[PDB]
């Protein structure tokens, strides 16, 4: 179904647009040269000299997504500046207005989001070679040596690997309805295979992302203004709203591949009123609309977990457990990554580690056997 | 409409709910059916505390699990709030806390009284051979004598039913857009506007059967929850189920999918943005039966009726669309007048000006969707 889920790249926007119309060259210059303009203290001056351009000449969807990315990166650069506390609390009206206009048109909040800086922020080097890190580049970066190419592209390659399991999801629910046991068993093993491949793709992050680079540079420009003391009241989108609005910074929780497998397998991540559930439910507000619809429509289907629990079928239970264990392997490896890239650099705060352990614990206790 | 538990006659209301539980649950039912006297005489909390822990497994069909949730939910409200004078109980006894919490998880609902409980599953006909009018209806449970719970619960129900007759027209709208049937779509939109206009007239009856001071001082107290409530800043302890207390919001008509589905269908992005109103309405979807929030999800997964109408240069289609938007504005404007009379004026005779601004942002979002 057309939930904007390509069968090759999944939730990624397939072959994103690299260039806006010439009408938007003033946007594209500031975005193309964010590291240079920030380095010379010229960025904020160039943003404030902008005319208010109409979003009307952004016709197709892909050009609209590129413009959201361009404006999202400029906004983060304008707000955070050089990244050392010199912050602006008011977004100039000539960029705040078209940004908020395009954001509402695409049902996304006016802040840089995972679907912007990952799913719409890549290109093939050679269009006839496959989707490998060596054949890929990002379209925009914040500062030189911020390892944004490593962080964005590795996340994208993990997402693409997991995406090949999504084309199998309708086979699951059809087989449950048709009571096709062998079909369902094959589908589950195939999903666990793709999730286990995504873990191997995840290993690449040590080669392309440096802990100091991420923690002190890249993490700053991805921060938001919701519960942030630096902007305690939010950001004023001058010309579009009178009062400052709070919005959360980017997070892979805004990726719908990384929530749908919990939904598919009956792992109740968003159930209840806890903080982990509320966070994962909130980050859904930051996904493209087609991605929100894919999640809640999965929750409308009969439970895969209930079906397998009722069949007395060891093969079926082992295949279901294979998928759940792959999620556990992913989130356990993820806690290793967070230790290396946030915990040990902040030693030279742990609500974070409690949240990640809560989400993993919920996944592990969904296992049918083990223990 | 799919198996989203849509009755075509009463909509999202539960068709003729069950009145009596298995005799295995007479201890629950005697308490719930006698809350007015048990509370006023001061027997209630003691009787709740001396209850035996009953099991849930003897509640088979959906209609009975729902009747039990309504039973335990009212008992919970009565125990927590007592005589409604500020004496609050912050621990729910395990013998009632854990059957409630179990049955709540089985129904994918939070363990607190909800709109689907005290409205959609809290009614009966007097004469089964007569229509669904107020005179021929009654509720199954109340809190206190003179709390006006019959008028409040039933008028809300009759409005939902009047609006729900438009739901059977929703499939016609999306098929008309897909088949490119301009005349069918225009007829369907006008029909939807008709049901919302009729629902506003049903709304008028609220003044006949609900009294301001009785609602503000009595009924509103028992419907209150424990989420951001200073009287239970940390929530309620469901003894023997969760070690820690849990916060859960009070009952609200925003917990009915009928009252949010027309914003969805028309493209009023009420849950969009980060404001208080958008966050409240999205959170209240977790307090809906799963079939109801599946239905809302299904509507959101359809092509935009608003984008379709805007792209056709058809003044007839735009005016039919605007008629549906106007009816929602009318309902919410009349609703603001109700809140003034039933909350604001009584409260000034014992701040909550954020309350009117909250409702006004929702009405304003509706007005801003008019095409011309
Ligand atoms: C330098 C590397 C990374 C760091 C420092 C990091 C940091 C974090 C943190 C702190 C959280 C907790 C929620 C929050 O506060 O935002 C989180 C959650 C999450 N992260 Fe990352 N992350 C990294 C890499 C990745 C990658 C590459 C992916 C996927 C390709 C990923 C997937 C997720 C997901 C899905 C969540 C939501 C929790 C869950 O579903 O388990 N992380 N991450
Ligand atoms: C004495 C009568 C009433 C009072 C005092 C009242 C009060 C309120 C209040 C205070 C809110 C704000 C949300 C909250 O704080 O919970 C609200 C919202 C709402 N009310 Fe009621 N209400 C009354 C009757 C009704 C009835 C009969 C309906 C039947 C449909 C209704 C439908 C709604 C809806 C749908 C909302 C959500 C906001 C929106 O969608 O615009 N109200 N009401
Ligand atoms: N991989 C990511 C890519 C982009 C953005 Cl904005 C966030 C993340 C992320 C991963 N884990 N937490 N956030
Ligand atoms: N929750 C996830 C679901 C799917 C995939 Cl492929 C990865 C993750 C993940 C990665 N890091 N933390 N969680
Ligand atoms: N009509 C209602 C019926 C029942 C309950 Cl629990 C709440 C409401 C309501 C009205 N306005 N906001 N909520
Ligand atoms: N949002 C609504 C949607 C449908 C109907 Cl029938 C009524 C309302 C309503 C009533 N009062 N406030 N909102």
């Amino acid at each position: 179904k057309e939930y904007h889920i390509d069968e090759e790249v999944g939730f990624a926007l397939p072959n994103p647009q690299e260039n806006l119309p010439d009408f938007y060259n003033d946007w594209m210059f500031i975005a193309k040269h964010l590291p240079d303009l920030i380095e010379s203290g010229q960025l904020r001056e160039r943003v404030e000299k902008l005319n208010m351009l109409s979003i009307d000449h952004l016709t197709d969807h892909k050009s609209q997504r590129l413009a959201r990315l361009v404006l999202g990166c400029i906004t983060m650069a304008y707000v955070w500046g050089k990244g050392h506390g010199d912050v602006r609390k008011v977004l100039p009206r000539n960029i705040a207005v078209p940004y908020c206009q395009l954001s509402k048109k695409l049902e996304l909040p006016p802040i840089l989001v995972y679907a912007d800086c990952v799913l719409a922020n890549w290109k093939k080097k050679d269009p006839n070679k496959p989707l490998t890190y060596e054949n890929m580049d990002v379209l925009f970066s914040f500062r030189d040596g911020d390892c944004s190419k490593g962080f964005f592209l590795v996340s994208l390659l993990v997402e693409i690997a997991a995406a090949s399991a999504i084309k199998v999801i309708p086979t699951v629910f059809k087989a449950m309805q048709m009571q096709e046991r062998d079909t369902l068993l094959k589908a589950l093993l195939e999903i666990a295979s793709c999730l286990e491949k995504a873990l191997q793709v995840f290993h690449q992050i040590h080669d392309h992302v440096n802990p100091k680079a991420f923690f002190s540079v890249l993490r700053i420009y991805l921060s938001g203004w919701k519960g942030n003391p630096q902007l305690s009241d939010g950001l004023v989108y001058e010309g579009f709203w009178e009062d400052p609005k709070e919005f959360a910074g980017g997070s892979a929780g805004q990726s719908s591949v990384f929530q749908c497998f919990d939904v598919l397998l009956g792992i109740q991540q968003t159930a209840g009123g806890g903080h982990a559930a509320q966070f994962l439910q909130d980050m859904r507000r930051y996904m493209p609309p087609a991605h929100r619809n894919f999640l809640c429509s999965l929750e409308s289907n009969p439970s895969v977990r209930e079906f397998v629990l009722s069949k007395g079928d060891a093969g079926l239970r082992e295949a279901y457990d294979a998928c759940v264990k792959a999620l556990v392997s992913l989130r356990s490896y993820h806690l290793q990554i967070v230790t290396k890239y946030i915990l040990i650099p902040a030693s030279q705060g742990t609500d974070l580690m409690n949240f990640l352990k809560t989400v993993r614990s919920t996944t592990e206790k969904s296992l049918l056997k083990e223990g």
